[PDB]
């Protein structure tokens, strides 16, 4: 099954959040990409990524792919060349360069991933919708709208235009920013007559205190994001609050690892009827207490970190 | 070179902190078991840890350390038998029962790890000796003591007179509050003419709001710890500062991935003498960014239970 | 000097933020009031309020003020009435009601002193202006606007064309956003080809968690808001940006006290021409120091209600 | 009635806090000090407070005390010159002179207040004593003791041996540390057979963060304190904590104001049979909810500072 298909059905699909973030956090050997890909499946993605040998790459993902109910999707960003002003018929270039390696692998479907600036994103969805296969777009933006002041519903309308069968918002900031800003993006479709399937890949980490450029701008950017980190718990009321507000491609991005894709699933297993692939026994009464979902859910846990503030201000 | 030839040719041991809490947080294959292992060892570690099948793990184990420089070591906890009250001969009985295993498979060192009480562990030092492999014995306890009463100072003296030849503190707090312990524990040792390798395995979490009983009483344990983590910094400021004190088997324990192995052994590369296989770009901000825990809605520190 | 004379001269108006807040804290006698006035006038106030025995709080403010280099101003703020929904007539009515009794103790000016709602703040001025005195308003709102979402430029532009010759901001935020409303209401005046002084009279309490309510929503007000208060070195910030910005009357509103008054006149003694009547002596030091709560076992923001 | 009278019958007798800290707060003219007397005995305050003219000083206290239930107290406090190396017959003889102030003008009892070395706490004691007058004396000390190591119950012994009828803590840390060490001066007493009225005079300032040496080496002393000022709920949770302690003499030091004396005269309102001299009708329904003790006493509040840290380093 497709990935029309199956959201065409109305299934809830689990993308596999942040494997790039994840191999990049454990050091990265097929056997380590292999082992990661496999572990957001048994976390119950649908979905396994590859990139851009490339061949290897795709070769590995639609191994694991293979494995259980998933597809295997290439995805392309933003060329890093846009803001090195050469943009254009070199632009398309380079994602058609792109769009032959996963012709050629035969991926399931393609995403236009981590894109800034709606024009560009544009570019990408015109150039894969060419292969003849599902096209997914998402925009790195919030409540603002991209780097040129083209709010998200707009933004969302003319990718829609452009061929995107699936909309969305990823890698720029935490859940909760990012489903207002897939809200925003709903309701330009819904204005302009249009429909499309809607997919989040949010960050795992918290960030309210993030301007409109997201977290990239937060000084903890990169190498201090550890305490926002999301619990599974912040990861379920996400996927619940995605469910509900109509999303049905449910991923994550930058933080997110096969425990946070497992959360999801676990909080949908209802819905979707089925589970992906002892506390109560522990010794101490007052940690026995814990094995209940209702106490995670309502505690706020602490940072640990007394002497540090709870917010940064950007830049 | 074993872990004693390795300590005395003033080398820096590289602990695989945080083994089975990876293999936990990766929800588990013995493929599975070996990349881990990888990882630990591609990120510096000197140690394939391994526990309790039991000859798969430590045939894997075994397989990684052999793919670089390390040693395979069999560890120990506290067993439930003390806690229940049996003692003396029978709690030595499924230690002797454990080190079977690991002198079958032919593990390189033992560890006595995690003890919560001074006396287990002493037992657990006289019963893995019988091997005639080195064995090192750390403890679950802080500045304050074990579950007796018993302080680090003294705690750190019964274990070498029972024949550790490392000894150290593991898996209650977090770095500093670890170091402080190891700190007690070298004083007791000097004050006694004693002498023995330190090694350190805190929790990768900042735990400063915890008593004396370690992070298990926080309302956060076990799954909303994520605040909590170290970032590479506070894991390289953790190494320096355990170098400086005299520790030479340096890992990390609940909360350590591979990552924050890779941060001891680039801080300590030049000590080491090689590292392991636009202004952020600077050491020197990271050393000194207060960073942002992103929860203003949450408090700082919890209450233990 | 008359309100307008001082302005007209490049004088900085000090008011006197805080009086009822204050008067509330200490519990509440003339002798306390005229206490609290003299305060004020000696942090360096230039106006001491008077509202609504009133004849007695208006002789008072007046008795202090003579004292020294201060005005007595007559405050009116919204209305039960114009909630009520009694609108027009009757709420210019309740107005002229106290009018009246400015009129006969003479006060220097008035002040139409929180509104939440522009239009009924446009009927106080329109009601006031008939005292032939010059009139402040102020409106109680922050960067989106009133009630009604009627937006700072526009309501800043009906406030000056209704006739009052100072508008500004009060007592729903802290300093800076209160200061962004500000910034909002002068960029309206501009676009407008209008003039007018400003104020701004914010709140001593921190409020970056508020929504476009104000901090009465916040769950900690009116009797947890301790924490929240500014120092002096916050509002010598807010008086150093406030003149920045334009503003010339510049006081504060809940939280405020006389220590509060007396740090705006220090900062801005050199731009005034006088004061109002170990590394840690250092000003840059305090201006510098991120100061801690204290309450680590409290979370840094709250949600309003 | 005098205050051993009072005590001696078990009555709760209330402190007049941080009068110095007032004055000094409101930047001091007679009128201004007799007025911030009358706010704390309208608080509730059963002492009126006179220093080291002294005499006039003497007077205002004397006649505000007049206008209620209410007794005058003179207190000294540590020579600075301890620090000055000169101590002994030179420290005696400054104590003399202030002693001979208050004789004159016939204070009700004697305070040996803010005292960091128990040694001169005990040759302020020892003078102030011959005045026949009831002398209580408190230690600026924490749970660790004082400046040369000597414990909190220790040092509640050798005050009493020297003739205080009432001892206690006060002026370097917050509420709850300092009756901690109140319960430890009152276990010196226990082992020592002796008795003693006890007092506390805490910080209204929250000090977690504070060492052996007090809220002094906080990097926030004395002009960034603000957010740490207890709430009248904090206060009233330490009036009932001291109360069952066994604690008499309630007070208070530097941040205490007379609504935070006003919140221990309501929290023992019941106890002592009388109180010291509208949020439901808000128009706000949410507002309303708030008329009720419970909601504040369990109330964990906001510091508003999210870019600030909950703690600092000593020093
Ligand atoms: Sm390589
Ligand atoms: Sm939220
Ligand atoms: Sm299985
Ligand atoms: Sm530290
Ligand atoms: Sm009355
Ligand atoms: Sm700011
Ligand atoms: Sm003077
Ligand atoms: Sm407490």
């Amino acid at each position: 099954k497709g990935i029309l298909e199956r959201l065409n059905a109305g299934e809830i699909v689990i993308g596999d959040g942040g494997f790039v973030f994840a191999l990049e956090k454990r050091g990265y050997h097929p056997e380590a990409v292999r082992q990661l890909h496999r572990e957001f499946l048994r976390a119950g993605s649908n979905v396994m990524q590859t990139f851009t040998v490339n061949e290897a790459a795709a070769d590995i993902a639609r191994q694991v792919a293979d494995e259980g109910d998933a597809l295997v999707a290439g995805g392309v960003s933003q060329t890093p060349s846009y803001l090195s002003a050469k943009s254009e018929t070199e632009v398309k270039k380079v994602f058609l360069q792109q769009l032959e390696v996963f012709m050629k692998k035969n991926v399931d479907f393609l995403i236009a991933e981590y894109f800034e600036h709606v024009e560009e994103a544009v570019w990408a969805v015109e150039t894969l919708i060419a292969s003849g296969k599902p096209v997914a777009a998402t925009m790195a933006i919030g409540p603002e709208g991209d780097l040129h002041g083209v709010p998200p519903g707009e933004a969302a309308v003319r990718l829609v235009k452009a061929g995107a069968s699936i909309i969305g918002v990823n890698c720029h900031f935490d859940p909760t920013i990012s489903l207002k800003t897939v809200k925003l993006m709903k309701e330009g479709l819904e204005a302009a007559q249009l429909k499309a399937h809607l997919m989040s890949q949010p960050l795992a980490y918290h960030t309210p205190d993030a301007n409109k450029q997201g977290f990239i701008d937060l000084p903890e950017f990169p190498f201090g994001l550890e305490p926002r980190v999301a619990t599974r718990w912040d990861i379920q009321k996400y996927a619940r609050e995605a469910y509900n507000l109509g999303v049905r491609y449910i991923g994550g991005c930058c933080g997110f690892e096969p425990y946070h894709i497992r959360a999801i699933a676990e909080e949908l297993a209802p819905e979707r009827g089925f589970l992906p692939p002892g506390l109560d026994m522990h010794t101490k009464p007052w940690v026995r207490a814990r094995a209940r979902k209702e106490y995670w859910e309502n505690l706020r846990i602490a940072s640990g970190r007394p002497y540090n503030p709870s917010m940064s201000k950007p830049d």
